[PDB]
């Protein structure tokens, strides 16, 4: 008589657990920014050594 | 009868000197283009050899 939820996303390892149930109210999350999205024209996309990939 | 300006920003080196007098009309400063500020969102702060060092 609960509501379950399959996570088909693939996110699930079968190999550490098979269920979760829990009182969702005390599971919190904060959103300190929604997603946001930025367009950009010049500069340079760079190695972790520094070195320029594509300008 | 000459105010006595001191300077109060951390340049004077009091173990240089302690006054200064001169003909104040002698002494001339040219501007070329006045304190100018830029914003920028791309781009990379780049070393003397040409590596990013922040992008």
């Amino acid at each position: 008589g609960f509501p379950l939820n399959e996570v088909t996303s693939g996110v699930w390892d079968a190999d550490e657990a098979i269920l979760l149930g829990a009182d969702w109210s005390k599971v919190v999350i904060g959103i300190r920014q929604d997603i946001t999205f930025d367009l950009f024209s010049e500069g340079v996309i760079s190695d972790s050594d520094g070195k320029v990939v594509l300008n």
